[PDB]
């Protein structure tokens, strides 16, 4: 669609902003929160860009207050920079999210890490690709064969953190722990891990992510196995299988 | 130096090679050596363009290399220590972290360190009393001094030692700005090495997995040590590895508890 495109080439402008200042004016918003010039110059063109293509939409954006649109009916939710502690730190891994929510429901969504110049894109009801070529999630069954992601909390719930992770410890083939959500979404919607699970996520950071997995033939629940994603703020996503799998593995002993 | 020449030059072939498998993972053989621990045809190519470069250039030398049996040299005191590809599982999966690593040991001292990751394109090398190197420029360890700045990496057990580990992890997650699990060894010293992560520590690695990462951080101002704080680390298997601030703070924060 136009609507896509507009995204698409948002995120990649915004993409190649990151870049260049990869190769900064810091601040913490909260204990081991991290805002920089590169998110705040990465908004800046994400919002001038979809601004331009489509006026009367709202903007959910990360790093400024929430802009109310003319059409009540969309907005963008919009994550300037996934991974800004990775990114400050010179850890080649972050990207750009950009989703579309059209009557309360997420209809698109692009993941973009510039770095490796890796695209992930969706619309509700067209699959997920990734560069231009589908893409699905995992078709793996067991558990002992899954490489499974998953956020921690540092510096709120660590104990409870620590008996799921655990749990999932003992049973998979690996743990990753790359210091995204919206990617790590995005490489479970690509099949390159199987599963992901983590806490205290937010909407820009999830939703691009939900309707990827989505999209890409997985499922993605909130931490309960329900649908209250948003508002629970936590997720676990896989295939259909790896997804229970989890959801079971992160109960024991709970 | 001439060794260091032909260790870069190897090691870029072999991620080259890597790159190339990269692209088509399906088709490659995989087979288990031991639970959730992989080896792929990719592993071994690498490891044979490596071989083939290196003693090529030194004939004399021994190899110790991950995927095949150790070649004792005719010159005694030298040999290469290759792990020809460092994070199989995230290859095999995708995940573009890994990396190539070739060491030179002299007189049971390790003297030269490359390591590459070639999706990146990120070279890191150095030479005993030379300093550490990233693409041709001087990278040294991270300034930070307190853990509540500090992103530190780590790396798990799998599919022995859980209980201990998760301890370990509790104790550092309390105090740090982040913790990373990439699913490498190699690469993750090289980070340590550039001041890209604040400290590592990990169990159970072999010698081919860290030989090349404890001189890269050693020559950036760093500090590696098992995790008593001593010596031996490739007997024990263990190690961490930080600025001097970092490290002994991490050192601590392991043993609380336990
Ligand atoms: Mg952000
Ligand atoms: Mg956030
Ligand atoms: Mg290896």
């Amino acid at each position: 669609s136009a609507v896509m495109n507009v995204m698409v080439q948002a995120a990649m402008k915004a993409g190649r902003s990151l870049v260049r200042d990869y190769g900064l004016q810091v601040s913490l918003k909260g204990p081991a929160d991290y805002v920089s010039q590169a998110d705040r110059k990465a908004e800046k063109i994400i919002f001038n860009e979809l601004s331009k293509a489509r006026p009367k939409f709202g903007f959910l954006m990360e790093e400024s207050e929430e802009i109310i649109g003319e059409d009540s009916q969309h907005r963008f939710i919009v994550d300037p920079l996934d991974g800004t502690t990775n990114f400050l730190h010179g850890i080649p891994f972050f990207a750009v999210s950009i989703a579309l929510e059209s009557q309360g429901k997420i209809v698109a969504g692009v993941i973009y890490n510039p770095i490796n110049d890796e695209l992930f894109t969706a619309e509700r009801g067209s699959g997920a690709f990734f560069n231009d070529r589908r893409c699905r999630v995992s078709a793996r069954r067991r558990l002992e064969d899954c490489v499974i992601a998953t956020g921690m909390p540092h510096l709120p719930g660590h104990g409870t953190y620590l008996i799921e992770l655990r749990n999932v410890m003992a049973e998979v083939s690996g743990i990753r722990r790359f210091g995204t959500a919206a990617l790590d979404l995005a490489y479970v919607a690509a099949g390159r891990t199987d599963g992901f699970w983590e806490d205290n996520l937010q909407i820009w950071d999830m939703a691009a992510g939900i309707l990827m997995v989505r999209e890409a033939g997985g499922f993605v629940t909130d931490k309960e196995g329900g649908n209250d994603i948003f508002r629970k703020k936590n997720i676990i996503a896989g295939n259909e299988h790896i997804r229970i799998k989890l959801e079971r593995a992160l109960k024991k002993g709970i």
